[PDB]
């Protein structure tokens, strides 16, 4: 039951993204630009294959995956990670692993908004997306 996630979403609120980027080792100049960007996230499905696009004026990313199947991913900050996306309690949980480190990207629907929670180390960032029609 991934169907409620599908569509086009626009960032409307961000808390502590600088704290998350610093924890990942992102350089101050990239943090500047990223702090002022309002990405568009598009989530599409074709059968068992999900595609997640993140578009912005700064960086674009795209991944395609099947739920529960590991994949190789190159992140926006140029980390080469082993990724798995699963559905857990109605949340879309994206785990990235590299160099014995982990970060989670959890997406949940609350009151029709998409809440993305990013955790690395002690850093927790919350990003709120709203559906575009
Ligand atoms: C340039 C820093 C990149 C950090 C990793 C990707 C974070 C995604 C944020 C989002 O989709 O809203």
């Amino acid at each position: 039951m991934v169907d409620a996630f599908l569509g086009t979403w626009k960032l409307v609120d961000s808390k502590n993204f600088d704290d998350y980027m610093k924890s990942l080792g992102v350089g101050f100049a990239t943090r500047q630009v990223a702090s002022m960007t309002k990405p568009t996230t598009i989530i599409e499905k074709n059968g068992d294959i999900l595609t997640l696009k993140t578009h912005s004026t700064f960086k674009n990313t795209e991944i395609s995956f099947k739920l529960g199947v590991e994949f190789d991913e190159t992140t926006a900050d140029d980390r080469k990670v082993k990724s798995i996306v699963t559905l857990d309690g109605g949340k879309l949980v994206h785990l990235q692993k590299w160099d014995g480190q982990e970060t989670t990207l959890v997406r949940e629907l609350i009151d029709g908004k998409l809440i993305l929670t990013l955790t690395h180390g002690t850093a927790v960032c919350t990003r709120t997306y709203e559906k575009e029609a």
